[PDB]
This record gives structure tokens, C-alpha cells and sequence, in this order.
């Protein structure tokens, strides 16, 4: 139940989102 917010870079845009495990 670990949720983290990661910000990646896709095609020059910052894609940041919270994933939960």
C-alpha cells in the first residue's frame, strides 16, 4: 500500500503522477 508521486519526462513534457503498490 505504498503510494508515491513520480515525475517523468515524456516527449519533453513532465508527466508526474502517484502510483500505489
Amino acid at each position: 500500500g505504498f503510494c508515491w508521486n513520480v515525475c517523468v519526462y515524456r516527449n519533453g513534457v513532465r508527466v508526474c503522477h502517484r502510483r500505489c503498490n
